[PDB]
């Protein structure tokens, strides 16, 4: 069963196998007086691993590398952060120190530098416009336009029909927004629709926080974003 927030002490990381060569990583951390779970992705890349997003901070990300080495045993050689917040780049220095080459779009790297957060080393090109898609080893990166943030990317694993929505996609059980301080509540339902248009074949959808589901998470997220807007 997928691990839930109360089952992961802060400082520990779980790995969950979604498909052959595709895992999520689950960590926990505090934000604004409560502890929350957070998801990332791991994708087999030949004899190497591609990491999508940190485990939300340095200590969690060090434990992420430790669990990978113990359960999977292949090196993490590249990481992509899907937007500029600490649940996505917090830990990038640990990854750098351990030998991982880190990547994000130029906007993300600048919005993170601006904001005092850690900065991925390398700029992803070809994603500066809503609708853009680029290949990056075993995955596709896709910019849907602004949503949870203006820079947020989603990630698709063709091999497996896995869509990783990051923090632009909410889990089913979530009925209220926040954090929306950096969101575009205007563009957000549209960006969700662009995602629906590009990956209608998606069998597995991973939100940035919470339990995986199907493409129904896209419709559900739109409702929540709009319900917050009309209130
Ligand atoms: C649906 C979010 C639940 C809690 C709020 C938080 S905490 C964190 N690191 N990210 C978020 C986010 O909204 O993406
Ligand atoms: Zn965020
Ligand atoms: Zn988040």
């Amino acid at each position: 069963e997928y691990p839930t927030v109360s089952e992961i002490p802060v400082g520990e990381v779980r790995l969950y196998q979604i498909a052959d060569g595709v895992w999520s990583h689950i960590a926990t951390q505090s934000f604004d007086g409560a502890v929350y779970p957070s998801n990332g992705l791991i994708v087999r890349d030949g004899d190497e691993l591609l990491l999508i997003d940190t485990a939300w901070g340095a200590k969690n990300t060090a434990a992420l590398l430790a669990e990978i080495e113990k359960q999977i045993g292949l090196p993490v050689t590249r990481a992509v952060s899907t937007h500029f917040h600490d649940d996505r780049v917090g830990g990038v220095d640990v990854l750098r120190a351990a030998g991982v080459a880190t990547y994000a779009s130029p906007s993300t790297r600048r919005l993170a530098e601006v904001e005092g957060n850690e900065i991925p080393t390398h700029s992803l090109e070809g994603l500066s416009s809503s609708g853009d898609a680029v290949r990056f080893g075993p995955v596709e990166l896709f910019y849907p336009g602004a949503a949870h943030s203006t820079d947020n990317l989603v990630v698709y694993v063709p091999s497996a029909s896995v869509l990783y929505g990051g923090c632009a996609i909410y889990e089913l059980s979530r009925t209220s927004a926040g954090n929306v301080a950096d969101a575009d509540l205007a563009e957000w339902p549209t960006s969700i629709e662009r995602i629906q248009q590009h990956y209608p074949e998606a069998q597995f959808v991973i939100p940035g926080h919470g339990l995986p589901g199907g493409l129904d998470l896209l419709k559900h997220t739109t409702n929540v974003v709009k319900a917050h807007t009309n209130r």
